């Protein structure tokens, strides 16, 4: 099977629609990714993520090179099989999630010294080693996301020691000739809300070259009107023939706008940390199964969803559990929730394909909306 | 297909092997219900808990009637369907749990009014009609379960009171015709550790007539060995055609002791929950999987235990999800202490029907307790 070929079926304006073909599986895009954290996405079997639809999960390098640790999933045979995961996994950096999870770090050229919540460095080629350990199949270029607000010079020298970090990342992967001819290496763009960064940032990273681009940076507290202005004009700067990849997003209208921008790849926490704290995603809204309107409802979470959950339960007995604080609660909504986003992207996926990605997303707006 | 008829398949000494038939499924003995307190097994989604062999399962009538509320349950369809499991649940009286569990209590000869930890009150009648509104297949009389140690005279009138409360609950029980028609009654033996007051129990309660009785008043605190001296004395005084039921029992030592001292019904919260802590039962004994030594250990759980968790996952990664404190670990800690309680069910049932019953718990003691 092929390590990594991408291909483009369809598209509608910004919109395409495709798969990625890699050596364990095929990747329909767009793509949303279950974020499988400390090596579970939490509260479900792998077999329930596939049976969701899922292609795809993300580890989080952060995360795992703490406990177990990198090396000794290595000794136990690699994330996939420590796991029982058998498709693609992407992992991330560890770039954004330093800054983000560590109780103290000292920034250098050479990387990030990190003291743990739970002293560590991390840094482009540790972040590959580590990622190379883990057998991950889509591997992430070790990258600085820039905070935000940023002035445009400290955005700008952020952005080329990420773009000097990204080459390194580039090095050190093709280094590694088990992991250059089995996985695939992403580079990610920064540039802050600034055009003319984000431009610099796209032609090094096509100059570098990657598989597939991220666009960083964002989901960091701009706001979607602000996120989507930027995806406006930075996706278009990025290769087109390579998938796009949007970290950390997001909402059912934050996906169908990105899609709407070009954006072939996400990954988020919401459907799993939402759900297990009794927020249902549905094609009328999310819904917070705990409030006192849903404790004599029968129906499901959802009339339309075709998961296992809305065929066999109710929204009174998913009220019970979560407000009795019951581990099949956690599970029931998260199960829901990840097959409620797959359902979503297959919807997507169709809509590309039929030429009517445009009329869906009105319809989902409008619905989704009403409430 | 019938309400209730017990058959028995074969026996060995005091122990017994059979077939409870009722409207919901055939319940093979002995037999273990795992224990659904407030209308789920915890961590198991119902078929989960069915493919571990399970046959019934236990609800808590003091939890349901507080939360959700037993006509609540009723107008949402019963427990049964509530809870998504078709097949028999016997429900607890609550007369053990309501002095148990309860913040403040007053007994009288009427009942228990009670405190809930999240003003109530609980009596025969009451007690009946709860676990009427539950639609449970095997209702309990409601009891007192003589503190231990007692004194000979309070053993003698609390044991004459739970005679008296027994009578209540066959009358209520019988006026409902839908639930007399329908489910089954049983009636628990007090007295203590005092052969005559077992004798008395035993007798009223043959004279008031039930479908099964079970030896109350034992796992509360006086150890496994005056435990099995009571019960050697105390279960032939059932009678002999009727399941005899032994109520929070036990470690897989205990079940197999009792059998071989006729018990042939068992519920335990010690499989789930001790799962849940990261206790997982073998057939070497117990392991604690969060114990260092299990970190790179990639054998699973039990290397002969059948259940899915062993067929897919290593001691190492759940060693890891139950240290993270994720849920799946729960999960799986909990299929696989439910599936090798099964297991242990299933090889007694064989066992006995094959007449090799003694040759099994020696071979069974000497492999547990060498660990
Ligand atoms: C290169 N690898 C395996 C690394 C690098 C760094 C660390 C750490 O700081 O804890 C762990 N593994
Ligand atoms: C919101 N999340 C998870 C993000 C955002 C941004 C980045 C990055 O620029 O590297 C990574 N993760
Ligand atoms: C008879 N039933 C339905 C009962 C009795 C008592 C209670 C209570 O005290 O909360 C609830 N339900
Ligand atoms: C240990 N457990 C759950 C018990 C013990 C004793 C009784 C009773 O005598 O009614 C009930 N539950
Ligand atoms: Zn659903
Ligand atoms: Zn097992």
């Amino acid at each position: 099977r092929p390590r990594f070929s991408f291909s483009i079926a369809a598209r509608e304006g910004k919109a395409r629609t495709g798969t990625i073909e890699m050596k364990r599986g095929v990747i329909r895009t767009p793509a949303f990714m279950p974020v499988g954290t400390a090596a579970t996405v939490k509260a479900l079997k792998p077999e329930t993520v596939r049976a969701t639809g899922a292609d795809i999960i993300l580890g989080n390098t952060y995360h795992l090179m703490l406990r177990p640790g990198a090396e000794r999933i290595a000794k136990l045979g690699g994330l996939h099989s420590f796991m029982g995961w058998d498709r693609p996994i992407l992992t991330d950096s560890g770039g954004y999630q330093v800054m983000s999870l560590s109780s103290l770090t000292k920034q250098s050229e050479e990387g990030v010294t990190f003291k743990s919540h739970l002293r560590h460095m991390l840094s482009p080629e540790r972040s590959i080693e580590i990622q190379h350990l883990l057998g991950s199949d889509i591997v992430m270029a070790f990258d600085e996301c820039t905070p935000y607000p940023a002035t445009p010079s400290r955005a700008a020298s952020s952005m080329e020691r990420s773009m000097r970090w990204a080459k390194r990342s580039r090095d050190a992967f093709d280094s590694r000739k088990e992991q250059a001819e089995n996985a695939a290496l992403f580079g990610i763009q920064q540039g802050s809300v600034f055009e003319n960064l984000r431009q610099q940032s796209a032609d090094a990273l096509a100059e570098i070259g990657f598989d597939g681009y991220a666009v960083g940076g964002l989901a960091v507290g701009e706001g979607q009107d602000e996120m989507f202005r930027v995806l406006d004009f930075s996706v278009p700067m990025l290769p087109d023939d390579k998938p796009h990849y949007l970290m950390g997003v997001g909402k059912p209208d934050d996906i169908v706008g990105a899609v709407e921008r070009g954006i072939d790849m996400f990954d988020c926490v919401l459907p799993t940390r939402s759900g297990r704290n009794g927020q249902a995603f549905t094609w009328d809204g999310p819904i917070n199964i705990r409030n006192a309107r849903f404790s004599e409802d029968l129906k499901p979470l959802d009339s339309e969803c075709h998961c296992a959950v809305c065929q066999k339960w109710s929204r009174a007995y998913i009220h019970h559990l979560i407000r009795a604080g019951e581990i099949l609660g956690a599970m029931l909504m998260t199960e829901h929730n990840i097959a409620f986003y797959q359902q979503l992207m297959q919807k997507i996926r169709d809509s590309i394909s039929e030429g009517r990605f445009s009329q869906f997303a009105q319809d989902f707006r409008a619905r989704y909306f009403a409430r």
